């Protein structure tokens, strides 16, 4: 199983959306679980969840790792208000297209800003909400902002690299000697084949300040069924978060692995594959 | 054989470290791995009365189960500590595993529990396999509770002035849903109580000779290499929520899961994701 | 100086304000510090400060304790909104009366929750912010809620005695044998003397459940200079909040006294009078 | 005299402890009560650099004021260390107490200086009055933040590779707002560094024998009398505010005071606030 290989592309018509193309990567029969990858240079589905869709699909799932807009091999765009809202658009539009009446959301970081936002509007498009150290969520109470990671990320967007985005990619594990060259070059090449998404991404977050993603005083209003998953060690979006998601989300429950970094699904991925499997088949 | 409080129940002499044919009364069933559970410290606390809707699930799962009663609780010998409990405790533990040929066992302990189960990964890091924890006590201040906790000292009054009305509100506050609550529980812990005067007085001049600060092994959890499993209720009133981050933080191999809606007993408020949570974790991690 | 003695009464119209009696104790001439007291009991301007007024004066200060509406000698009242919203219009309107331009705000609790609601409604009528364990705002990261001493608060509302009384104010100690008879005695009479106070609390509570009090998506906007205290030992409101205050206040600062229950300002009264006029005169 | 760094700088022989004629530099102006003020622990660090914005204030307030070089630093004697730095500190710090005859004497320390300040109070009860203290190293694990923080290890990697930009990056971090940063406070701490480079070898050298958790004192906390005055910077990336709280909670007489738009240096970058606040805790706390 691989990429190309899994690969697909579909136009999708959702709010404001004319004829928009999505690419993501699929496989397997089931009940749907949707995987939503994190906010950073060169980030897709692929990227984030190639540890995740095997023993995922090796479980009975019909599993897609979605390119959110203006990422990896979609469509560019520029957007003026929070990636969150805008990102989740385009899900219930993924699923209308392929013709999906609910799925599961598994959201890292922004992807779980976007899954999160999908729950608020697309109440009755959702099965279960599994958030991974998701972003947006307002200022930490003990972590100084913008965090370690966050400055790496936008470091990297203005002022693409390699000896940059490795940098930041150790800082995004734990045990920083589990890199890659299948992780490192992939990302390496989201990045060099799709410049434009830098420079959007920025102009962006010019128009939505990652403050204007802040769902929390909403987050009362989220009836779906939510596991959120964090490494100890996340530099990028803070732990105390985990436990703001706890005590707001009606049906939550919290996991935290340790000796491990912001990507709790690659570095972790064993014990995550298990423990969220094991929560959409039982919980 | 059926799985009944009294088809599983059985007794032990134990003759470590200054315990010498001291009895240890347990609840057994199911055969191979062994899992032993160590149950908390409130008045009328018994293995049973912890863990009888977690005990079922285990044994099916393929575990030997072992719910303990420690020393000085439930049916076990009576005893007035002049050391701390979970030191003690844990050498009962080493004791009844020597006495009953068992080299290594898993460990879930509840608060006084916990606290045990953590001496004894210390004391005997080669006959512990995996340990679990649910609120473990034994982990000093708190960075945001006010101590001693809600829960704590119910505890105490109900140890000083046993009355089946103050035994009620502290199981109440144990629970985050508090109708969960039935007669029987209550009349269980009571009859623990009235039928054994002697541990709750034990209990009190025990304390009193080490309190709970005493039971405190925060600067020694580096040395805890067991895989471990740490567990919160996210509601609870006994013990405070952050010293499960104390624990993911200080020891090596460890990882948390806190349940929302849930008091500090997640292992009966919350059994059966507990029961399923917990024994992936013993199969798989 | 003392209770009768500052013992002042006004009649005040703001909002939806016909002729409402409010009764203060005041002292002393300069810059207007009111002092807004906590939500239970029995509780006034004099019980909660008595402690702090005279300090506060012999140190060139205008000092009013304000009973807010509901409460020890002023007129009854039922609620439909939060009280703090409320609470607040009713300052606006001691200040209009008395004829006052600015205020310094002390606000404990129910008190605090007040001062934040005039910051945010009258953000021209206030001087400095101080803010003592002050209630409200959301749910804790760390304490379970109801707290011990809100679950003894609506116990002693709606089942008034003297046992239950003393029960909740060593409750609001650390050092529960400091405990005076004054300060019994004074909450045991204001209770006594207006039982249609308990009553109407509780059906206020019944419209606006306390949950209705959380400022926190709006404290962005607040421009006055705040200071935020608490008791290390605070059983009522929670630690961690003064944290959140901390972080949403453009311009806060954060003391906790340790071996202090609720109560900071009589508890820890000579630290808190010397901590307060040193931040009022030099802040 | 007008007040300067030099008219202000002087010597003195040490003889506590292993130390012998071991040379200390310090900073002293004013008379009376002393306040001896400890820096903290990165490349180029000494009393006058940490601390030339408190010295002229606590002085006019009827202070003694010594901001004193840790042996190591800036211009005290060199040394490697096998043992922890804040318990060699405070040696240090008796035996220049010694050699001037002060009895007792206020401590205000930084990071370093304030785990230095910690073992002092531990060590000579009797020698110390009260106890200042600005996000003290020396004291674990977080529960919130990743370790070793941000500053940490940019102070790590000035340490071994000195380079003027990544002191000037380091500094950043060590401010709320970077602005503030003058080119003649990095040209100090940049000379510092350049004329004092066994320093920095010897302090790497000393970490190996004795790393950083070794200077973790949080077992002994209980045993501190002196009243405890815990000062944080909100937006500290170099150690972590909840440790404020733990001190907080385990020292007897505590209190802490947090600023707000402020990094690490809350009595350089908010040092106005913080000598009024800090000499009023010395007249009448």
């Amino acid at each position: 199983l691989t990429e190309s290989s899994t690969s697909k592309f579909v136009k999708i018509n959702e709010k404001g959306f004319s004829d928009f193309n999505i690419h993501y990567n699929e496989a397997g029969n089931g009940e749907t679980v949707i995987m939503l990858h994190g906010g950073g240079p060169g980030a897709g589905g692929w990227s984030n969840y190639y540890r995740n869709v095997g023993p995922f699909v090796d479980a009975g799932y019909r599993v897609i790792l979605k390119d959110s807009p203006g990422f990896n091999k979609s469509d560019a765009v520029v957007m003026d208000e929070q990636r969150g809202l805008v990102n989740a658009r385009a899900v219930k539009g993924l699923m209308d297209a392929l013709d999906i009446d609910r799925a599961h959301l598994v959201g890292n970081s922004m992807g779980g800003a976007t899954a999160l936002n999908f729950a608020l509007e697309y109440p009755d498009r959702i099965g279960k909400l599994i958030l991974m150290g998701p972003g947006g969520l307002g200022p930490s109470m003990f972590a100084p902002m913008p965090m370690e990671g966050i400055k790496l990320l936008f470091k990297l967007y203005a002022e693409p690299s390699y000896e940059t985005l490795k940098q930041m990619l150790q800082v995004f594990l734990y045990d920083q000697s589990l890199i890659t060259e299948e992780l490192l070059q992939g990302r390496w090449e989201a990045i060099q084949r799709q410049p434009e998404h830098l420079k959007n991404f920025l102009i962006s977050a010019q128009k939505a300040p990652l403050s204007t993603w802040d769902v929390t005083a909403r987050l009362g209003e989220i009836k779906a069924k939510t596991f959120i998953t964090w490494g100890r060690d996340d530099r990028f979006v803070p732990l105390d978060h985990g436990l703001k998601l706890l005590w707001n989300i009606d049906d939550a429950r919290l996991h935290v692995f340790s000796k491990c970094g912001h990507w709790a699904q690659w570095e972790h991925a064993d014990e995550f594959n298990r423990l969220v499997i094991d929560f959409l088949r039982h919980a």
